[PDB]
C-alpha cells in the first residue's frame, strides 16, 4: 500500500525526432479529419482526454495519474466521468498503430499538447517516459471533479491535484475548446464561438455575457447567455468566489499571461505522479506544423 514511485524510462533509443515524428501524425490527421463534431475537429476531445487521464492522480499516495496510461482498462474508459472520450481514443489508435513504441500515458499526453499548439494555443514543453501500468493499478472511477458545485468545491478537489487558485482558473481556461454534449454529461453548449482555436475568450465571455441561470434538457441547471454560449455551475463559480474573480478578470485582461500561465499548468498536470531523473533528457518544445511548412 505504500506510495510507489514512478520514475520516467525514455522509450528505448528515442529522442525529440522521434517524438516530434508522433507530434506531426497527431496534428496531420487533426487536419484531416475535420468534420468531426460538427465541424469542431477532434482538437478539444484530445485535449480533454489528456486531462482526463492526469486528473484521477491523488498526490497523497501518488495513484492514478498520466504515467500507468491506465485509460486503455475497461474500468478506467467506462468511467461515467469519461463518456465521449473513446472518440478520442479511436482517433488516436491509428497513430498508436504507427508507432507502437510509444508508451500509452505518453501517447495520451502529448495528444493534449498536439492539440493544444495545432489550435494556436501556447506552447506546452512535454516530457517523455510514461511507462504502462498494469491493470489492477487502474484508479477506481469517481476521482474526476463534477460539474454541478460551487467554488469552494472547487478549490477543495484541486487541491489533490496540488493546484492553487491561479492554476485552477488557468486550467480551466481551457473550456474555450469544445463544448458540452447532453449526452455525455448531462450538459449541453458550447463556452464560445472559437471552439477550435486556444484564446482566452473564456475569460471574456464569463465577464461579458448576461448569463441567466436555467435547466437543460437533462433537468440539470446551467447557464446561459442569448449569444448561444453556456457555463457549467463549476465555471460560473470563478466568477462568484472573489479571489478566483480576480484572476479571472486578470486573464481577460492579458493574452499572453494566460498562455503562459496554462501553459506551466498544463504541463504541470499532465506530469504530476512522475519523478524524472537528474540527467532525463530536459523537456521537448514541438514545431507546429505551421512551424515546419507542412
Ligand atoms: C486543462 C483542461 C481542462 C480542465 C482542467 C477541465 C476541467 C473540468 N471540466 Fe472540462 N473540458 C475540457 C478541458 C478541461 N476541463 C475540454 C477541452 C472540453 C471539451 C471536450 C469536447 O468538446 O469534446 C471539456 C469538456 C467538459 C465537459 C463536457 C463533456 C461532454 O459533454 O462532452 C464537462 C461537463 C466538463 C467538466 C469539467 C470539470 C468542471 C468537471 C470534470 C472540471 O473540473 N468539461
Amino acid at each position: 500500500t505504500t506510495p510507489l514511485v514512478h520514475v520516467a524510462s525514455v522509450e528505448k533509443g528515442r529522442s525529440y525526432e522521434d517524438f516530434q515524428k508522433v507530434y506531426n501524425a497527431i496534428a496531420l490527421k487533426l487536419r484531416e479529419d475535420d468534420e468531426y463534431d460538427n465541424y469542431i475537429g477532434y482538437g478539444p476531445v484530445l485535449v480533454r482526454l489528456a486531462w482526463h487521464t492526469s486528473g484521477t492522480w491523488d498526490k497523497h499516495d501518488n495513484t492514478g495519474g498520466s504515467y500507468g496510461g491506465t485509460y486503455r482498462f475497461k474500468k478506467e474508459f467506462n468511467d461515467p466521468s469519461n463518456a465521449g472520450l473513446q472518440n478520442g481514443f479511436k482517433f488516436l489508435e491509428p497513430i498508436h498503430k504507427e508507432f507502437p513504441w510509444i508508451s500509452s500515458g505518453d501517447l495520451f499526453s502529448l495528444g493534449g499538447v498536439t492539440a493544444v499548439q495545432e489550435m494556436q494555443g501556447p506552447k506546452i514543453p512535454w516530457r517523455c517516459g510514461r511507462v504502462d501500468t498494469p491493470e489492477d493499478t487502474t484508479p477506481d472511477n469517481g476521482r474526476l471533479p463534477d460539474a454541478d458545485k460551487d467554488a469552494d468545491y472547487v478549490r477543495t478537489f484541486f487541491q489533490r491535484l496540488n493546484m492553487n487558485d491561479r492554476e485552477v482558473v488557468a486550467l480551466m481556461g481551457a473550456h474555450a475548446l469544445g463544448k458540452t454534449h447532453l449526452k455525455n454529461s448531462g450538459y449541453e453548449g458550447p463556452w464560445g464561438a472559437a471552439n477550435n482555436v486556444f484564446t482566452n475568450e473564456f475569460y471574456l465571455n464569463l465577464l461579458n455575457e448576461d448569463w441567466k441561470l436555467e435547466k437543460n434538457d437533462a433537468n440539470n441547471e446551467q447557464w446561459d447567455s442569448k449569444s448561444g454560449y453556456m457555463m457549467l455551475p463549476t465555471d460560473y463559480s470563478l466568477i462568484q468566489d472573489p479571489k478566483y474573480l480576480s484572476i479571472v478578470k486578470e486573464y481577460a485582461n492579458d493574452q499572453d499571461k494566460f498562455f503562459k500561465d496554462f501553459s506551466k499548468a498544463f504541463e504541470k498536470l499532465l506530469e504530476n505522479g512522475i519523478t524524472f531523473p537528474k540527467d532525463a533528457p530536459s523537456p521537448f518544445i514541438f514545431k507546429t506544423l505551421e512551424e515546419q511548412g507542412l
